[PDB]
């Protein structure tokens, strides 16, 4: 790597994996479009096992950028339309609430308060349709943005009903195969098994726990090797050959929603750059970034931005993950940590980093 | 041509231009992706000159195609946005009915009953600034559809004002130059009048008169040649090279409002294929239809099945393009006779439904 990402990266990561008490970490930085890797520690403590270019990590909500893009590239196809209520593609949702809810407000968690998780008791798809059906909303439509895996959840799991294909069999075959991301999975395979980190809870070594629509909100792992690509995907994505691909990442970067200096993509948000640190800083604190905002509409949506901050924060029980890029700069960076520690000290280490490069 | 590209061509075409009495017809199908052209009769009647591939016929209001797409361009360039208030670009814009009425509103007629024509009065662009101040709108902002000149045409002047160009210059750099459209103009030079076709109107040779926001409007004159390159372009953007204008010819069609079975783009109209030909065919023609729209939230991209075209006329021509993505096919006439818009429809319709 070039002397200034060495020092940078090692100045502020190797002193935030001592404070935070990290065990493992690798962090791909990508400039001028090309990916430098850096690792630290153990994927597996007991083990020794050290983290590498091939350790699979928990994204946990950073899947939403996963679930986004597959949405936009379905928009593409002519499979589906955000404007198209959801009934059309659940045809089973019959109660009056949903009545002027589309897979638009599903995709951006502005549907009235769908609540931040699915209830661990939903198990079935019965349980599923029960639980939608008897949902009241705290709000109308399109008027307060809640983060929300049971609002995104759904909408990866509709966006993919006109194909015929499963969540997975689409995400695999549409996303993560075009893009080369050959060690990626919602289901880690028997022979990944020896490369997937354990995540770290109260020093206990653990993996995220199967729940309804996981897949479509949080359940996808990767190395930094695949996510380094998934960067520079959504960097640059008129490199990439296939068309409707190609459209679907612009679309995740779409403008639909402004609340205060955010603005909400598909999965992805966005900011224009220069951004102030401290924005993004103190947004990524959940007690902001899981609270209901009053949204604007955006109408029509504005085409994905080149100066913008682009990112996404993601966790699970073990895992904390960061993912951050600023497509007029061709910069960016991913953050997996396999201890799911604070978002503030993940979005101001990689705001160090990325604003001493530019 | 293919002899049944050539069949359905001229036993379409030779009985419109007998029963329309047309003086001057260019006729360009694109057919999986290629050209074949077709030309007939005169550009000018009293010095017998032919229609030739490099006769000028004037495009009316099919110059809309062109203002959506540069608007669609300077949108990916991010000098504007849709959703931006028509008081950003034109601050002396001040009176209270303007609130509200977006750079979207005015590129699909929907600011609330923005009339067809600009009058004849307005010369001067403080006379301009007059007739916008003192418009009293029918209704409100994005309910209604009533297509006017002076709704697309304040688009394409605000929709240029960031970039620091003349809309002539801005079409002329940033459309015209890369799609190669060498033979279209704004304003037809001194050296290619020799190609210009005369318009007849009551057997009178006639060309369009200078109008404000005519440019933005009505104001392009082209050849089969290029209005087939364009056409092209509208077919397969991802062909071109230079990516803002890739960008600004899908944004144009895109499906921003409903009325019917049609969806209103920036400049284009689309219909979803296949088409019911009578959808279409009595769509084409009323002096003023204002209809009530349904808006689409958010706007749907660019539907490759879809039937996607735009009538023209001046008082002396008579333009109809009309292409099919999914297809990769298009068709262009051009005629020196402003004649029927159900009668180009129909010719359309006829030649395009035989070759898929
Ligand atoms: C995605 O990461 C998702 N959690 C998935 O398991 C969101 N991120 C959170 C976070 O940043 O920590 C969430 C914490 O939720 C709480 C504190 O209840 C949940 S939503
Ligand atoms: C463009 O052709 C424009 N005339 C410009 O000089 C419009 N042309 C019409 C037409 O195609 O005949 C128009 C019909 O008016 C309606 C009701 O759409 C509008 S003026």
């Amino acid at each position: 790597a070039p002397q200034q990402i060495n020092d940078i990266v090692h100045r502020t990561i190797t002193p935030l994996i001592e404070q935070q008490k990290i065990p493992g970490m690798a962090v791909a930085v990508i400039y001028q479009g090309k990916p430098y890797y850096f690792t630290w520690g153990y994927a597996d403590i007991a083990k020794k096992q050290p983290v590498t270019q091939q350790t699979l990590f928990e994204l946990g909500s950073v899947s939403k950028t996963f679930t986004g893009v597959l949405g936009g590239d379905a928009i593409a196809r002519g499979e589906i339309k955000l404007s198209d209520p959801t009934t059309k593609y659940w045809p089973e949702l019959t109660a009056k609430q949903w009545n002027g809810i589309t897979l638009l407000h599903l995709a951006t968690y502005t549907a009235g308060g769908l609540p931040l998780q699915v209830p661990d008791e939903v198990k079935s798809s019965s349980d599923l349709l029960r639980f939608y059906q008897n949902w009241q909303p705290a709000w109308a439509p399109g008027t307060q943005r809640l983060y929300a895996n049971s609002s995104i959840g759904l909408f990866g799991a509709l966006a993919v009903k006109p194909s015929g294909l499963s969540f997975e069999q689409a995400m695999q075959t549409r996303v993560f195969q075009p893009l080369k991301l050959n060690h990626t999975w919602i289901n880690v395979p028997p022979a990944e098994e020896k490369n997937y980190a354990w995540g770290y809870r109260e020093g206990k070594a653990v993996h995220v726990s199967p729940g309804a629509l996981d897949a479509e909100a949080y359940g996808v792992k990767s190395t930094i090797e695949d996510m380094a690509r998934w960067v520079q995907s959504n960097l640059k994505p008129l490199d990439i050959n296939e068309k409707t691909l190609q459209q679907g990442i612009q679309l995740a970067q779409s403008r639909y929603w402004q609340t205060g200096d955010m603005y909400q993509g598909l999965g992805w948000e966005m900011l224009d750059w220069p951004v102030n640190p401290d924005s993004i800083i103190n947004g990524s604190d959940n007690k902001i970034a899981l609270a209901a905002r009053p949204v604007k509409a955006i109408t029509p949506p504005t085409p994905a931005v080149r100066a913008s901050w682009v990112h996404k924060t993601g966790a699970t029980g073990g895992f904390g993950s960061y993912v951050a890029f600023i497509p007029e700069k061709e910069l960016g960076i991913v953050m997996l940590a396999n201890k799911n520690y604070p978002n503030p000290a993940r979005v101001d280490a990689a705001w160090q980093i990325l604003n001493a490069l530019q």
